């Protein structure tokens, strides 16, 4: 499944780490986990 990078900081967003949860169902209020940017700032990778 389509995994994303953050532009700003390098965490890897893997479906396959939370439980097949694909980035597309994320909230839109959901954030980096490690540097607080919005989605928008993801890159398919
Ligand atoms: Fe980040």
């Amino acid at each position: 499944m389509q995994k994303y990078v953050c532009n700003v900081c390098g965490y890897e967003y893997d479906p396959a780490e939370h439980d097949n949860v694909p980035f597309d169902q994320l909230p839109d209020d959901w954030c980096c986990p490690v540097c607080g940017v919005s989605k928008d700032q993801f890159s398919p990778a």
